[PDB]
């Protein structure tokens, strides 16, 4: 009945948490849940709780919602208001699921190895794995330009604690047999430009943000490794120096930095937690500015649905309109996971060693 509105710093740590894809939702058909709706009934801010269709503050965390309560909303709600939220959701599901499912291939490839080729690399090196980029899960949309958010998801469990440890394999069989895979980055926040921009790879694009202007369907871009092969020039003996990234990411078992790889998925590559975070954490690399425009229809939409001052006592100063102004102000710095800030500050081999364009799945020593 009696109906308010929450802190702003509720609402940038709930950009942080929903931007994770991480957003608990209630439906009319399938309650509590986050997998497959056409209508989020009601949405979390944080410990706190609000109905979406009166969008007042309505719950706590010692709370715990089990059905539709009555009282006073405006039902000057509309959910096109806000699809894009869940819209990115489903793609924050889709992508890591796909992650989740090329490591789980990935590693499967890698535990055939046998001691006679294995110890061939170790006398020559060379390339080990064959896998085709047209088997990367067409069923996603990400690899089919018509599945889509729109349709349902095929739920997953315990994503977390198996990319842990797919991903400690993978570090383990690298640090150990200390390999030259695929996968390497030194400091990856020049890939788009910084990289050898060539072929029809250009039409590679980067909004740092979903989209309905587009669809996420790109192969996968992969080094220049191949001149090692072409020239007689930088093979294992000269690999045996530098080229094994571990030089500069130095041990495993000690760490300091993340790790990434080359620009795979999302139309990127994604970073990893060290291990002296006892985690290590995939996180897609992305920017806040335009996570900043999100609410800004929100904005107008209560300042109407809302009064003067019971706004601007419940924000900040300049009400919503400051507080926008201000939050704006702030936000790359302070809408920054230091997660954010995990890479390395060690190169001696450069990264302005090849281009970047489409290949196969693929590693090498």
């Amino acid at each position: 009945m009696e109906v308010c509105l929450p802190n702003g710093h509720q609402i940038v740590d709930l950009i942080n948490n929903a931007f994770e894809g991480r957003v608990s939702i209630y439906s009319a058909q399938e309650g509590w849940d986050k997998t497959i709706s056409a209508q989020p009934d009601m949405m979390v801010c944080g410990g706190a709780v609000v109905c979406m269709h009166c969008l007042g503050v309505v719950g706590s965390l010692q709370r715990k919602l089990k059905h539709l309560p009555h009282h006073r909303c405006n039902q000057q709600i509309r959910h096109q208001d806000y699809v894009d939220v869940q819209f990115a959701d489903r793609v924050t599901a889709h992508w890591k699921r796909g992650m989740l499912s090329f490591v789980c291939q990935m590693h499967a490839m890698m535990n055939d190895v046998s001691p006679e080729d294995l110890d061939r690399v170790r006398t020559e090196g060379g390339s080990l794995v064959e896998l085709n980029w047209l088997q990367v899960d067409p069923n996603s949309m990400f690899r089919s330009i018509h599945s889509s958010w729109t349709d349902p998801l095929q739920v997953v469990d315990d994503l977390d604690t198996k990319l842990d440890q797919y991903w400690t394999a993978l570090n383990l069989m690298i640090d150990s047999s200390d390999l030259v895979p695929n996968f390497m980055m030194r400091d990856p926040s020049h890939a788009f430009n910084g990289v050898r921009l060539e072929g029809d790879a250009r039409q590679t694009q980067f909004s740092r943000t979903f989209d309905s202007r587009s669809s996420l369907e790109w192969g996968v871009m992969v080094y220049d490794y191949s001149e090692l092969e072409h020239d007689p020039s930088k093979g294992r003996a000269y690999r045996k120096e530098l080229v094994t990234p571990a030089r500069d990411f130095g041990h495993f078992g000690l760490s300091h930095y993340s790790r990434a790889t080359t620009p795979i998925l999302g139309k990127m590559p994604a970073v990893f937690s060290g291990m002296l975070t006892g985690n290590c954490k995939m996180y897609p690399f992305i920017k806040g500015t335009a996570k900043l425009k999100t609410v800004r229809k929100l904005v107008d939409s209560v300042n109407h649905a809302w009064g003067v001052e019971k706004i601007r006592y419940a924000l900040g100063p300049g009400g919503m309109t400051g507080w926008y102004n201000r939050t704006m102000q702030q936000a790359p710095i302070v809408l920054t996971p230091a997660a954010l800030t995990m890479f390395s500050d060690t190169t001696k081999f450069g990264d302005l060693d090849y281009p970047v364009m489409i290949g196969d799945p693929m590693i090498l020593g």
